[PDB]
């Protein structure tokens, strides 16, 4: 493994990062969300906003299913916040265990599915314009200034693109470990 990654689950900034996303996902403020909702959102984005082919979409659907599945979410079950954060602890642990063993993470598998859609050249790397299009469709970032910040935090190549290898490392830090160097990955959009 290239980094030594450990969890920080009692940090209120980690709990609150995921609470921010819970709220963002719970668009109708039911105080619960379902797997049905999460995979609908994923496929709506990629099929109806980003031009994914049927095969590309199904590959993406499987990845998103497995991801939220790893956090304990299930079709036909309504997950509340206390269940959600408990499930996220299990997902993060499981992911850091894979990473430490140089085994592919659920977030990497999602990223490969998504980048094949979003990268016009299908080489595992995105432009700023492609990142805006995705994050704005998803709604995880709203402003162009915040998308721009992603490219500052991340280590870009001579060509000016964001490689899947680099994004994954940042994602591991941001979502799973509270690594200080990954702060502001989505700019002001997600604390
Ligand atoms: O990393 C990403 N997340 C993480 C999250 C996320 C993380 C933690 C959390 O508690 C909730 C959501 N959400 C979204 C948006 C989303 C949500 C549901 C269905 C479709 C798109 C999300 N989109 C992603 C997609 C992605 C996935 C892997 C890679 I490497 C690069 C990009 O962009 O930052």
């Amino acid at each position: 493994a290239n980094s030594k990654l450990t969890s920080d689950f009692d940090n209120p900034r980690w709990i609150g990062r995921h609470k921010h996303m819970f709220n963002f996902l719970d668009v109708n403020h039911n105080g619960k969300i379902s797997l049905d909702e999460m995979v609908y959102k994923a496929s709506d984005i990629v099929i109806n906003n980003l031009g994914a082919t049927p095969e590309q979409a199904k590959r993406h659907k499987d990845a998103v299913e497995a991801f939220f599945g790893g956090a304990g979410m299930k079709y036909g079950v309504e997950t509340d916040w206390p269940a959600y954060i408990e499930g996220w602890k299990k997902l993060a642990t499981d992911e850091l265990e894979k990473y430490a063993k140089n085994e592919p993470t659920l977030i990497r598998i999602w990223g490969d599915a998504l980048f094949d859609i979003v990268d016009k050249d299908q080489n595992g790397a995105i432009t700023l314009d492609e990142w805006k299009a995705y994050t704005k469709a998803a709604g995880i970032i709203q402003s162009s200034e915040d998308c721009e910040e992603t490219f500052r935090v991340c280590d870009i190549d001579e060509s000016g693109q964001l490689d899947v290898d680099e994004m994954t490392r940042q994602h591991l830090g941001f979502w799973y470990t509270m690594d200080p160097a990954c702060e502001k990955l989505y700019g002001g959009a997600v604390p």
